[PDB]
C-alpha cells in the first residue's frame, strides 16, 4: 500500500518520483493483542525494510507513537536495537527525541543496508486499554538541519534521491498495536 511518512510532506522537488529505480518500503509492525493480555503489556515492535538490499547505507528515522504509549529501554538503557537489515552498517544508533517520540540513524563507506529487520524496540501499553482501542506508530518527516531525516546511498546520486523521495512519499508502511474488539 503507497503512502506518506507523517508530519510534514516531503519535498521531492522536480524529481520524477515514481521513476525511482529503487522504491523502497520501510513498514512497522501491526500488532493485534487480546484484550486479556493488552493492559500494561510490553509490546516488541519491528522498524524493517524491503526492496532496497545492497542500494543503501545512510538513513535518518524519526519513529513517533500514540502518547498513551511509554517506550521501554531495556536492560542496557538502549532506546531501540539494530536488526539484521543493519548487519553490515558501520555506524547505528538510536537516542532520545520527545516523549512520544526516538531517532534512529545508520551510515556506511559503502551500500551494504540490506532488507530485513531494521530496528527493534519494546512499546508499552497502557493499563486502561480496551477492546477496539487502537495506538498508531509511525515513521515521521520534518525538514531539518540536524538529525535529518533520510534514506539514501553513500554518494547521494541521484539513484539516492530518488530512493529517498520514493521512501519518504510513497513507501511508508504505517504500524500500530491495536486490542481485538470483542467477538460475537
Amino acid at each position: 500500500a503507497m503512502g506518506p511518512a507523517a508530519g510534514q510532506a516531503y519535498d521531492a522537488g522536480n524529481l520524477d518520483v515514481a521513476s525511482s529505480p529503487v522504491k523502497p518500503t520501510l513498514s512497522i509492525t501491526k500488532k493485534t493483542l487480546t484484550a486479556a493480555e493488552a493492559p500494561n503489556a510490553k509490546v516488541t515492535m519491528e522498524l524493517s525494510v524491503e526492496g532496497a538490499a545492497d542500494k543503501y547505507a545512510a538513513t535518518g528515522l524519526h519513529i513517533q507513537f500514540d502518547p498513551k504509549l511509554k517506550l521501554i529501554p531495556d536492560e542496557d538503557g538502549a532506546l531501540a536495537t539494530a536488526g539484521r537489515a543493519a548487519r553490515l552498517l558501520e555506524l547505528k544508533k538510536a537516542e532520545a527525541d520527545t516523549d512520544n517520540s526516538f531517532f534512529t540513524a545508520t551510515g556506511s563507506s559503502t551500500n551494504n543496508g540490506k532488507d530485513g529487520v531494521l530496528w527493534s524496540f519494546v512499546l508499552q501499553v497502557p493499563a486502561d486499554a480496551q477492546p477496539g482501542d487502537k495506538y498508531d506508530v509511525q515513521v515521521a518527516y520534518q525538514s531539518r538541519t540536524t538529525n535529518e531525516d533520510l534514506f539514501t546511498n553513500v554518494k547521494k546520486d541521484e539513484e539516492g534521491l530518488l530512493m529517498q523521495a520514493w521512501t519518504f512519499t510513497q513507501g511508508i508502511e504505517q504500524g500500530y498495536i491495536q486490542v481485538e474488539s470483542t467477538t460475537s
